[PDB]
């Protein structure tokens, strides 16, 4: 279920994160634009790049960290609140968030390693509307 799906993650986390991010900026190519330093390289360009795997680590750290502290894939509403308040996110909205999940939701869909889909979309759609109320727009 989700909880095995975060030990899934996390027991190998730079390469979910990569192969998951990837996922994203290739599904939604007009997200890259968001990380500058990440235009113009190709998926093993940027599995070379320290700063890249850095982010990525970082990134998904802190996503299975506000996944296991959620009760039946409701985030906290701190937790939803960190994430608007990041100086980092000052101008995002839902959307870019709901992209994300698609994407992660479509990976792991795809993948040969189960994972309990069903419920990474769930979090995502409790996430997005745990954000909107903590004031993104
Ligand atoms: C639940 C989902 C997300 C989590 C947990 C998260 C977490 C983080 C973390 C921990 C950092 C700082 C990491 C570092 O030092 O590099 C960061 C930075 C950043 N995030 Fe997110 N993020 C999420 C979603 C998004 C989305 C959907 C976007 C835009 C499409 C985004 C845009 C950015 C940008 C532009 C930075 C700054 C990167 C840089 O320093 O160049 N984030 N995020
Ligand atoms: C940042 N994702």
């Amino acid at each position: 279920g989700f909880k095995q799906d975060i030990a899934t993650i996390r027991g190998d986390l730079r390469t979910y994160a990569q192969d998951i991010f990837l996922a994203f900026l290739n599904k939604y190519p007009d997200e890259r634009r968001y990380f500058k330093n990440y235009v113009g390289k190709s998926d093993q360009e940027l599995k070379s790049m320290a700063k890249f795997g850095d982010h990525t680590e970082k990134v998904f750290n802190l996503m299975m960290e506000v996944a296991d502290r959620a009760t039946d894939s409701v985030p906290l509403a701190s937790d939803a609140n960190t994430l608007v308040q990041m100086k980092q996110h000052s101008s995002l909205t839902t959307g870019n968030f709901e992209k994300l999940f698609v994407a992660l939701v479509e990976y792991m869909r795809a993948s040969g390693q189960s994972f309990d889909s069903q419920s990474w979309d769930r979090f995502g759609k409790n996430l997005v509307s745990a954000l909107s109320s903590a004031g993104m727009k």
